């Protein structure tokens, strides 16, 4: 219940159930005592038995997620609010062991560091290292150098260009003769080409990028009474991207309907995928209609058409410069809205003041609720006037307080164009170290979500999605690498060889 | 006529070439590298301009004019007046026409709003950033074309 939705404990299994039921000893006692001093929570006890024996690094990584789960747990049943603390300090502590641990180990021997953090783990739910980090939120453990190659390891496939990669997977892709004349790692070669996460990245990205060309295609050009080809391509997309979204959620991890579904609508990109579809099917429904109704979902698909131009962040989020900017984007954009405020009272007196002082005749109208919003807001944009806002009143005779409108709008520029947004760019600029350093570790972490999606997903894009989905249900009546890394047992103890060699070396240079 | 086209195209590289003229003095090559270095960063950040002008444009040109045949002027009217409007030539007229009078276009009342959220968008937080990225990466771009001159 701690840990996690797929993590399974060993006292829970049959073979021990049946071990216990008719009451032996343990092949290794250090992991149950840790496992009993966290949960008792002795952090000396604790301490003392992580650095005996072997898995050193997956006690860290437990331990940090455990006395993250209890502290969770002891907070929500309102405690006394200091033992949540201890458990968070505790957290910290078993965590920063963890990310000094994988350091000293990265620099001492990189193979042999790599091949740590991806082995299986037969005594921990059979979970690697990288599983355990990433389940416990330990942003600075993925940020690491060690994780991060081996990220890149993982993401490349089966592929050794390096120098330049991105050209010639385009160049393999849209000829597939080029393929041959790539360098591997030690028919099929055909094979591994298409299955690597970088190559259906690729796919996925040429297919997105003519879908968006054929959706500006089908709205500039006049729409005729039934949908032309592009348009027919258009909706197979729309269709098959949410037969896929479909199928998403239903092979999520949680085996509830419901609960997967609570999961799912966890990042803002899938409830606005969701938003988007649900309405370009509604637009494509009053397509099919009369010429209003005709209207009316061309206006529908105007507004999708934002919607999934603005969806390119998404893509460009892979390279290693444009998406910590999105993510400073993101959080700059809370800071004007904060100013926002401000801005918008202002403008509201200024156009109230000028809208009742020039016309003062008016009938209840909702025009009486453009004039407010509408010039005013353009004034800050470049577009002042003089005679369209206090008009030089042959001659129109003068309305009563004419002339304090060129005072107000004055007072008005001057607040809003000197004052307010001078302040923004020195918020901006005073809070731009700690968020740039935020979003690099986030980007940096999201990279293994990124890596993972892309390795589970088809090789079909979504344009031609449904002949791989169709195929599934084939093998419904009937991981090597990219997760996990099974070994024998002379490399597992050359491994745990290692690993204790690491662990005592920094204790030792820890004393020194 | 096409010769004295390429001429003058061709006056405005004898032009820039100036600054290398320019990086003689102490206090006018740094700045010309300076230059070199923010002209990555302000690409880097136009990228993310471009996507937001081409979708509002896109936006606007599908939902003024429904009727109009596939012609390369189409693909002029995406990048030319969402461009313009950022420099300070925002107009009510040429954009969301106040439509004796002429019918109203199904939906034309969107246009404004979505040019409200464009401008604030391109007006008040990405060139703000942008301003942000500059001022905090100069010292080290300063220091290093110092060195770089000398
Ligand atoms: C609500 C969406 C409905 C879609 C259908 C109608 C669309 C018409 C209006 C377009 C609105 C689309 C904006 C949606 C983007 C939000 C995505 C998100 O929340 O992910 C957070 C995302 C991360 O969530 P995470 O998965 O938890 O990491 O953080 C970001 O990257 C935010 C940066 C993108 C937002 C800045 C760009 C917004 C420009 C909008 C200005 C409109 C210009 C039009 C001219
Ligand atoms: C003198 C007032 C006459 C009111 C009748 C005529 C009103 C027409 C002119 C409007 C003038 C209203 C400004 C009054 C605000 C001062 C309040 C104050 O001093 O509290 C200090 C207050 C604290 O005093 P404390 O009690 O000692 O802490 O400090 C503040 O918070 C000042 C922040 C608000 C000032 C910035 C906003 C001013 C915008 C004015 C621009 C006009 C736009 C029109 C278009
Ligand atoms: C590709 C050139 C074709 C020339 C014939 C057509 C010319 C028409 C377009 C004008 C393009 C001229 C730009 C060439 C400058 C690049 C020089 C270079 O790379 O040296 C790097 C140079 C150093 O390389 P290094 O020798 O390895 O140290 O670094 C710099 O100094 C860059 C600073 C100059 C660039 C900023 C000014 C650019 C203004 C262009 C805006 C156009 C305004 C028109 C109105
Ligand atoms: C739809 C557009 C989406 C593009 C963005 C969305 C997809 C996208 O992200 O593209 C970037 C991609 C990745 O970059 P790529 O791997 O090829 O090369 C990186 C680049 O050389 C950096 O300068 C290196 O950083 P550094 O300074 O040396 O340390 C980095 O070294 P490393 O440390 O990482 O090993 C290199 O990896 O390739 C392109 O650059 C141009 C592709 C052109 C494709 C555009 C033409 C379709
Ligand atoms: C004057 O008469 C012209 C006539 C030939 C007319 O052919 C037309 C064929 C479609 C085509 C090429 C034309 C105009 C708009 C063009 C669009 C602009 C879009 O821009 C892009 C812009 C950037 C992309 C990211 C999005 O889409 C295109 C998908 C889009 C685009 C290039 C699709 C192609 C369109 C011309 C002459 O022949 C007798
Ligand atoms: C074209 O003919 C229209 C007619 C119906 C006319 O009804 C009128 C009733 C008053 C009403 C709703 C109308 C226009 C201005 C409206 C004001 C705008 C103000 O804005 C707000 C703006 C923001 C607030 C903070 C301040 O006030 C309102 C207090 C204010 C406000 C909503 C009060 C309500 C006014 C329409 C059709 O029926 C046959
Ligand atoms: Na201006």
């Amino acid at each position: 219940y701690l840990m996690g939705g797929a993590y399974r404990c060993n006292y829970t299994r049959k073979r021990f159930r049946t071990l216990y039921h008719n009451l032996n000893h343990f092949p290794f006692p250090f992991h149950e005592l840790m496992v009993w001093a966290v949960l008792m929570k002795r952090q000396k006890m604790a301490l003392f038995f992580w650095q005996h024996g072997e898995e050193a690094m997956a006690k860290a990584l437990v331990a940090c997620k455990l006395c993250k789960a209890m502290a969770h747990e002891a907070s929500e049943n309102d405690m006394v609010d200091d033992i949540s603390q201890e458990l968070n300090h505790n957290s910290r502590d078993f965590g920063q062991l963890a990310v000094e641990l994988l350091d000293q180990s990265y620099k001492q021997d990189e193979q042999l560091a790599m091949k740590l953090l991806t082995y299986e783990l037969k005594n921990w739910s059979n979970a690697t290292c990288l599983q355990l980090a990433v389940a416990a939120k330990h942003r600075d453990f993925i940020a690491h150098t060690c994780s991060q190659m081996l990220l890149t390891d993982m993401w490349m496939g089966r592929l050794r260009m390096r120098k330049n990669s991105g050209l010639k997977v385009i160049l393999g892709i849209l000829l597939p003769p080029s393929i041959l004349s790539l360098e591997f790692k030690n028919g099929r070669k055909i094979y591994e080409f298409y299955n690597a996460p970088i190559v259906k990245f690729w796919f996925y990205t040429l297919a997105y990028i003519g879908y968006l060309m054929l959706f500006n295609y089908i709205v500039l050009v006049k729409m005729e009474r039934w949908p032309s080809t592009q348009e027919w391509i258009v909706i197979s997309y729309i269709f098959t991207l949410g037969i896929e979204k479909m199928r998403e959620i239903l092979m999520s991890e949680p085996g509830k309907l419901l609960q997967k579904v609570k999961v799912w609508l966890q990042e803002y990109w899938n409830v606005t995928d969701l938003i988007a579809i649900l309405l370009f099917s509604v637009g494509m429904i009053l397509r099919l209609q009369d010429q209003p109704f005709r209207s009316d979902g061309r206006v529908i698909y105007c507004v999708n058409i934002i919607y999934w131009y603005i969806r390119l962040l998404d893509i460009f989020g892979v390279n290693k410069y444009l998406g910590p900017y999105v993510m400073m984007i993101g959080k700059m954009m809370i800071d004007m809205m904060y100013f926002v405020i401000i801005m918008l009272v202002v403008l509201m007196s200024f156009g109230v003041a000028r809208q009742a002082i020039l016309f003062p005749n008016e009938e209840p109208s909702w025009k009486l609720a453009k004039n407010i919003f509408y010039m005013p807001y353009w004034m800050i944009y470049g577009e002042v006037f003089a005679d369209q806002i206090d008009p030089p009143c042959q001659l129109p005779p003068c309305k009563t307080g004419a002339w304090i409108v060129p005072a107000i709008m004055a007072c008005y520029l001057l607040v809003a164009n000197i004052l307010l947004v001078n302040l923004l760019i020195a918020v901006f600029n005073n809070t731009f170290f700690e968020v740039k350093s935020i979003s690099n570790q986030v980007w940096k972490f999201q990279r293994y979500q990124l890596i993972m999606t892309f390795h589970e997903r088809p090789v079909l894009p979504p344009p031609l999605i449904i002949f791989s989905h169709m195929t599934m249900i084939f093998q419904h009546v009937c991981r090597d690498y990219g997760l996990k890394l099974f070994i024998t047992d002379d490399e597992l103890k050359k491994v745990h060889d290692f690993e204790e060699q690491c662990i005592e070396e920094y204790f030792r240079e820890k004393d020194d």
